[PDB]
């Protein structure tokens, strides 16, 4: 149908906008602390602590599968990255501190993306 195509063009454009949002968020992690999944070879007890792991490569795979239906789902994944880190790592660690800075710096980017998504429909 012509409607299914119009919907698909909207998802494609959302994916395009979320890709730019992801790139801007990932720039706020220059140490690449959140780039890849926590290694289960190197932290073998991780899943006993963290039930829903997340990281930027895993978000990118979902994005390119057009697996994000709205910005809320995207934000949920970003929030997982931060919140998992802030639980597993203690306050006085480079990892915790990196998450705090990512949260604070990302807020600005997510604030505007929410306006753009509402604005452009």
């Amino acid at each position: 149908s012509m409607e299914q195509v119009a919907m698909e063009l909207r998802l494609t454009e959302l994916t395009r906008l979320l890709r730019s949002v992801l790139d801007q968020l990932q720039d706020k992690d220059p140490a690449r602390i959140f780039a890849q999944p926590v290694s289960l070879k190197e932290v073998p007890d991780y899943l006993d602590h963290i039930k829903h792991p997340m990281d930027f490569a895993t978000m990118r795979k979902r994005l390119e599968a057009q697996g994000y239906k709205n910005l809320h789902e995207f934000e949920e994944d970003f929030d997982l990255i931060i919140d998992n880190c802030m639980k597993y790592n203690a306050r006085d660690t480079v990892f915790y501190r990196a998450a705090v800075r990512l949260r604070d710096q990302g807020g600005v980017v997510l604030r505007q993306a929410r306006r753009e998504v509402d604005s452009i429909g």
